[PDB]
C-alpha cells in the first residue's frame, strides 16, 4: 500500500565518496577500485570558468596538486588523465568498500538515485530521471560536483551520471562515468539554454497503473485509442511520443491490472484534454512522469 | 539549485537490518549493540491475528524460536523480551556496524526517512512525516514490517519509527523504538479508522520560502495577516493552527529572504482561498507539507 519517489539505499555509493580538492576547488569524486574519478573543471580557477583549455590547463597539473581524502585519510596519487569530462586519478589503494559495479549511458526517461555531497560527505539521497532534453531536475549547491546518480540490480551499482554544471535556469547537467555529457552541454561558464522539457508519456503511464494497483482508480474511463490517435494528443501536450516499444515494456502492469495499455492512454488522454479538476492521484495534483514501468513493477513488488 | 524531495544517506541504518523469523512469519529486526528490535507480531500466526494476546503467546516462545540473520549468517539469541509492541532479542554479537544512536519520539509534523526493507533486505529510501492523525503515508508491502525510520546529526542516527501495519485505508501505523504506537492504532487486525489529515501549516510555509529562494515567486502576493487572521482560514482548509512557535521556527527563513513570517502567511491565504490557477510551485500542483522548516534550511544550505 501507498507509492513513494523512492530512491535505492545509498550505502554502497556512500562507501566511494571521496574529497578532490586541487589548487582552491573542492568538489566530490568517486573512488572505486584504484581509480578516483572526478569532473575536469577541478583545475579550473573563476578565470579559467568562462573559456578553459583543459588540455593546456593540465599540462600545469601533477601527481601531487590533487589532493584526495576519503573520511579524515589523504590517499596518495600516482597517475593521473583526462578522459573526456572527467578526470582519472590513480591511487596507491583500492576502495576496500568497492561494490559490484558497471557504467551505464542511460536515456531520456531513464530514473536514477542521486547521492548529493559536498566535501566528500553525503548530505542526501533523492530520485530523478533524465529528461528528454538531457537536462536533469536535481537539487545541488557549489561543492556538489562529482555527486554521482546510480541505479542497483541486487548486488551491482550502475553508475550513470556525475554531477557537473547549473544551466542559468536553475536545471543540471552531467556527464556518464566515461566523461561524456548527458546532452549538447559543455563545461564552461558560457550561455546554454536547455531545449523543450516534454513529459515522458511512457512513465506517466506506469504512474498511472501504479495508482490503479494502489486503488486510486477515478481517472479510468470507457475510451480507448489508437498509438496514433495518442500521439496526436501527446504532441498537442509537449508528451514524447508513444511506440510499441512503450507498450510493450508497460505488459507486465498491462497484464497484472487487466487494464489494456491503449486504455490506460485512453485515459492520460482524457486527464491532458479535462485536467484533473482539482482532484489527485497518489498525491499528486500534476501527472508524474519520473517513475518508469521498471520502478512502478519494483516497488509494486518489493524487489530488494 | 532545485529543491527535492530528499532521504537522508541510508547507509548507517543498512548495516543495522536483519531478518527475523518465528515460526512461519518473517518481518525486519534493527541490530544495534547485541539487541535485535522488531514488531511484536512475528509471534503471531494469521489465526492469532484478530484478538492476539501476546503476553500469551510469547510464553510459548524460547529464544531458539527467534531466528535472526544479518545477511547470510545466523545470530545466536540469548534473550528475549517485550517492551511495549515492541521484541528485544538479545544476540550474542555486538553489530559491528552499530552507528551511533538515539532512539526518539517524533511530534506530529516531523519528517523522517524511511529505509524500506524486506527479509532483512533493504529495497529503498524514502521520506515522510509523521501525520497530524499519527498515521504516515509510505510504500510498504507485506513483509515490510521491521523497516525503520530515522534521521541523521552528522554522525547519530536517530531512530524515530519502526513499520507495524497498515490499516484498511492504505495508510501506516507503527511505533517508536520503545514499541510506543504514534497516535491511537493497536497492533490488531481490527477496525482503525485514522482522524482528519490535516495540512502541516509550519511545513507549507517551510516549502514556500524555500520556492522563493529557489526563484519560484509568482505567488508573492502585497499582502500580510495576523496569526488570528490565518488561523480562520487554516481552521476553513483543514489546516493546523499556526503558533508564535511556528513562526519562531520560521525566523531563519524570514531572515534569509526578507519576507515576513506574516507576509508568507498572506500568500498562503491567498493561494488556499484563490487555488493555483493551473501552475505550479517546486514542480508541484498542490501545497507541499513533508519538509519542516529545519529540512528547508539543511537541503538549502549543504549540510553533510
Ligand atoms: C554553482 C553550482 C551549483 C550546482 N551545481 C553545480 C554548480 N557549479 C557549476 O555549475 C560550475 C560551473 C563551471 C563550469 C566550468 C568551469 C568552472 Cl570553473 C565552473
Ligand atoms: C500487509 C501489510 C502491508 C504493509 N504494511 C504492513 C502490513 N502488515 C500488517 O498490517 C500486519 C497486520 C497484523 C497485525 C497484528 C497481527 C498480525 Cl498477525 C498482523
Amino acid at each position: 500500500s501507498g507509492f513513494r519517489k523512492m530512491a535505492f539505499p545509498s550505502g554502497k555509493v556512500e562507501g566511494c565518496m571521496v574529497q578532490v580538492t586541487c589548487g582552491t576547488t573542492t568538489l566530490n569524486g568517486l573512488w572505486l577500485d584504484d581509480v578516483v574519478y572526478c569532473p575536469r573543471h577541478v583545475i579550473c580557477t573563476s578565470e579559467d570558468m568562462l573559456n578553459p583549455n583543459y588540455e593546456d590547463l593540465l599540462i600545469r597539473k601533477s601527481n601531487h596538486n590533487f589532493l584526495v581524502q576519503a573520511g579524515n585519510v589523504q590517499l596518495r596519487v600516482i597517475g593521473h588523465s583526462m578522459q573526456n569530462c572527467v578526470l582519472k586519478l590513480k591511487v596507491d589503494t583500492a576502495n576496500p568498500k568497492t561494490p559490484k559495479y558497471k557504467f551505464v549511458r542511460i536515456q531520456p526517461g531513464q530514473t536514477f538515485s542521486v547521492l548529493a555531497c559536498y566535501n566528500g560527505s553525503p548530505s542526501g539521497v533523492y530520485q530523478c530521471a533524465m529528461r528528454p532534453n538531457f537536462t536533469i531536475k536535481g537539487s545541488f549547491l557549489n561543492g556538489s560536483c562529482g555527486s554521482v546518480g546510480f541505479n542497483i540490480d541486487y548486488d551491482c551499482v550502475s553508475f550513470c551520471y556525475m554531477h557537473h554544471m547549473e544551466l542559468p535556469t536553475g536545471v543540471h547537467a552531467g556527464t556518464d562515468l566515461e566523461g561524456n555529457f548527458y546532452g549538447p552541454f559543455v563545461d564552461r561558464q558560457t550561455a546554454q539554454a536547455a531545449g523543450t522539457d516534454t513529459t515522458i508519456t511512457v512513465n506517466v503511464l506506469a504512474w498511472l497503473y501504479a495508482a490503479v494497483i494502489n486503488g486510486d482508480r477515478w481517472f479510468l474511463n470507457r475510451f480507448t485509442t489508437t498509438l496514433n490517435d495518442f500521439n496526436l494528443v501527446a504532441m498537442k501536450y509537449n508528451y514524447e511520443p508513444l511506440t510499441q516499444d512503450h507498450v510493450d515494456i508497460l505488459g507486465p502492469l498491462s497484464a497484472q491490472t487487466g487494464i489494456a495499455v491503449l486504455d490506460m492512454c485512453a485515459s492520460l488522454k482524457e486527464l491532458l484534454q479535462n485536467g484533473m479538476n482539482g482532484r489527485t492521484i497518489l498525491g499528486s495534483a500534476l501527472l508524474e512522469d519520473e517513475f518508469t514501468p521498471f520502478d512502478v513493477v519494483r516497488q509494486c513488488s518489493g524487489v530488494t
